């Protein structure tokens, strides 16, 4: 079974936020109106039974005195008066302020995300499901003690926890984000059982600076953990071909050495060409140019490693919706082995009008240095499998 996260509280949450709006109400709605919702499992977001069980669970990364600051500041934001100075500088403190700041619902919104991509993993612990998909998830800039590019609460490394503590096992984590995932790979540097990959763009003065040479060299995990964080930083203005060439091989390479038990797949939406970022030159399109989100979800899918596919960046909201719209369709297929025909035109449903003017599904766009980064990445790789004496071919 193809599961996804949804509920009606859990939809208001995810669409209270300034910054996201009421992009999950838009990628869920395409979902729906493409009548995808019938063949997927309702995976409802987790609940606890206190405040203290609550806090445990998100204690588990994440300091008490963040989690009571974020909540403070909720608090605070649903009063008309200013905060005070004493107020101001404890938020300061946590990196609660400018690009992640204060709204009335900022404790919920954050926490929600966490709600449902522990759900997500206990789904498939108790293999319920094959796949679990989050579209409001995957919240990977956000750090133990400091919010971080629109990320409160790591939502990614809750649900990774919950997968590695699973058995009385090893999980590879695969971002497929414009940006570098700082969040996931700095939790897990010290350990080997988490493998993480990252492939984004990275440029002097772009977020969040992370995730590229450092004699030159990339620094990739420390103590049992050395060798086991995985990077590959790209040009702007790459396609979907050379970006599939770029990751194809890697990604076949990681799962033969590291046999993982999970897969969690981050999925942000900003590389896509019409994204306001314009960096990648990615696209949604399925040919009976192949996208490169396509091509990669569908050669994870094909190990048969039960796996978690997650949200995260994504800023043009109808045409994220158009990209996620497509991995969910894709995922059914190649998990189910029922073939989902999507009509290349927009069904007719309440946010039709943000579609506009064509009513497309596909996205209205038209179109060695990678090497040396493969031959540093293979002997990462073979440092990896000889230090945690693994069996390679
Ligand atoms: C305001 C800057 S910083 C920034 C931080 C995070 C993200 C993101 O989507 N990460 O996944 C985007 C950003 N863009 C900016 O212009
Ligand atoms: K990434
Ligand atoms: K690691
Ligand atoms: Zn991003």
């Amino acid at each position: 079974s193809v599961g996804i996260v949804y509920g009606d509280q859990y939809r208001q949450l995810c669409c209270s936020s300034p910054k996201f709006g009421d992009r999950y109400a838009l990628v869920m709605d395409l979902i729906n109106a493409y009548k995808l919702i019938p063949e997927l499992s309702r995976v409802p977001p987790l609940q606890w039974d206190s405040p203290s069980r609550m806090y445990e669970a998100v204690t588990a990364f994440h300091s008490t005195e963040y989690v009571d600051a974020l909540k403070k500041l909720q608090m605070l934001h649903c009063e008309e008066k200013e905060l005070t100075a004493d107020d101001e500088l404890l938020m300061d403190s946590f990196s609660l302020n400018y690009d992640c700041p204060g709204f009335p619902s900022v404790f919920d919104y954050s926490l929600a995300a966490v709600q449902g991509s522990l759900a997500a993993a206990s789904a498939l612990i108790c293999r319920h499901c094959e796949v679990v998909i989050n579209w409001g998830g995957g919240w990977h800039h956000a750090k133990r003690s400091e919010a971080s590019g629109f990320c409160y609460l790591n939502d990614i490394v809750l649900a990774i926890h919950r997968l590695v503590s699973s058995t009385p096992t090893r999980v590879l984590y695969v971002d497929l984000d414009l940006h570098h995932g700082d969040g996931v790979e700095e939790a897990f540097w010290y350990s080997p059982r988490v493998v993480t990959f990252s492939v984004h763009h990275a440029s002097p003065g772009f977020f969040p600076g992370t995730g590229t040479w450092n004699l030159p060299i990339f620094l990739n995990g420390a103590g049992r953990g050395r060798f086991s964080a995985f990077n590959l930083p790209l040009e702007e203005g790459i396609n979907d071909l050379d970006w599939s060439n770029a990751i194809g091989p890697i990604l076949d390479s990681l799962n033969i050495v590291i046999q993982p038990s999970y897969v969690v797949v981050q999925c942000g939406a900003d590389c896509l060409a019409t994204d306001p970022h314009r960096i990648f030159r990615l696209t949604n399109f399925y040919p009976n140019s192949l996208s490169g989100y396509l091509y990669a979800i569908k050669k994870i899918l094909s190990w048969k490693v039960p796996t978690l596919i997650l949200g995260g960046g994504g800023y043009n909201f109808p045409d994220t919706a158009r990209l996620w719209t497509r991995v969910t369709a894709l995922t059914i297929e190649e998990v189910k082995g029922k073939k989902m025909t999507i009509s290349p035109e927009i069904p007719e449903h309440s946010y039709f009008s943000r579609y506009g003017p064509d009513f497309e599904l596909d996205i209205d766009y038209f179109p060695d240095s990678i090497q040396k980064h493969h031959r540093r990445i293979l002997e990462q790789l073979r440092n990896y499998a000889d230090l945690n004496k693994l069996i390679y071919d």
